[PDB]
């Protein structure tokens, strides 16, 4: 009865409102509050035990469906509530925290792909800008190892890529590093165990079920066990140091599944499945 796995927003037919807390240890999903506007394609965090959802796309009817909104959940009052908008909508955004600041990067608004990134002081509710990224990345996946910012893969409106910058908050700089063995957008980033993962997305011709971390010490992509399945869009955290994969579409299907990454065997498996198939999920671990 510890920490619960939450999944925001998503996507099937049209943007998504449900949020669901699921327990891994007695498998069960818990139903909470409706999020006050669906949206796909979004990224979840936590800060100080609060889940926020960012950007994403909503269902809006006038032709504004880019999201530069921010909302945060208190899990001990079941409330959402909206907070300050960032600079400009985006779509299909990655987000990781440092120093209990929310940095919202990449993303696109329309045709445009942003390389910029900002970030949120929840002590002040306010949105700054900093240095851009050296590559426009829309479906971008982003970590947080060290107080440093990761931006892996993603599409520059061009191109789908493999390459990975670094972000150094003490010098408001980004420095590329290493790129990935394998092109990625839409893929599920994350940090366990000293690692950078990069598992699934789509390498501008199929869905992915390969994955690969990175190593700061050598400076090396190396890939490990595969997903059960190709995935894009999946919504990804960790929890009592495994790595959860939720959702995501295969190429044909929305995918309700949810698979365990286990570092010590090296072993991907099915733990679950979400109450619904759903891709382009927000996730976030309190
Ligand atoms: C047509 O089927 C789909 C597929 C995905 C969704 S989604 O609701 O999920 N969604 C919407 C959004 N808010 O943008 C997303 C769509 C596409 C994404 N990719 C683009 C990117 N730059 O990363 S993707 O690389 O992953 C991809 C590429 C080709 C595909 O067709 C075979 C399918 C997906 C999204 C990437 C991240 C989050 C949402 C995305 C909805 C319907």
């Amino acid at each position: 009865v510890g920490r619960l796995i939450y999944t925001a927003g998503g996507y099937f037919r049209q943007s998504l409102s449900y949020l669901e807390a699921y327990n891994p240890s007695d498998g069960t999903w818990l139903r909470l509050a409706d999020l006050q506007v669906p949206r796909s394609g979004l990224a979840g965090c936590v800060v100080g035990g609060l889940l926020y959802a960012v950007g994403g796309r909503n269902n809006s009817p006038d032709g504004n469906t880019d999201s530069s909104a921010l909302d945060c959940y208190n899990p001990m009052t079941n409330q959402w509530s909206p907070c300050a908008p960032m600079s400009v909508p985006r779509n299909r955004i990655g987000v990781g925290v440092i120093d209990g600041h929310i940095y919202a990067v990449g993303g696109s608004h329309g045709c445009i792909h942003h390389n910029s990134v900002e970030r949120y002081e929840p002590e002040r509710d306010e949105w700054h800008l900093v240095a851009p990224m050296l590559t426009r990345r829309i479906g971008v996946g982003v970590a947080v190892l060290n107080r440093l910012l990761y931006a892996v893969g993603g599409f520059d409106g061009t191109n789908r890529l493999n390459s990975a910058e670094c972000y150094y908050p003490e010098r408001n700089e980004w420095r590329m590093i290493t790129a990935m063995n394998t092109i990625r957008s839409g893929a599920g980033v994350c940090v366990l165990h000293n690692c950078i993962y990069a598992a699934g997305g789509y390498d501008g011709q199929d869905q992915l079920n390969s994955v690969e971390r990175y190593d700061v010490e050598t400076e090396t992509w190396t890939f490990v066990a595969p997903m059960k399945h190709r995935r894009s869009a999946l919504g990804i955290t960790v929890h009592q140091g495994r790595i959860y994969v939720l959702g995501g579409y295969d190429g044909h299907t929305f995918l309700d599944s949810v698979e365990c990454y286990d570092p010590d065997t090296d072993t991907w498996s099915e733990v679950t499945r979400m109450t619904s198939g759903r891709s382009g999920v927000g996730v976030a671990v309190t």
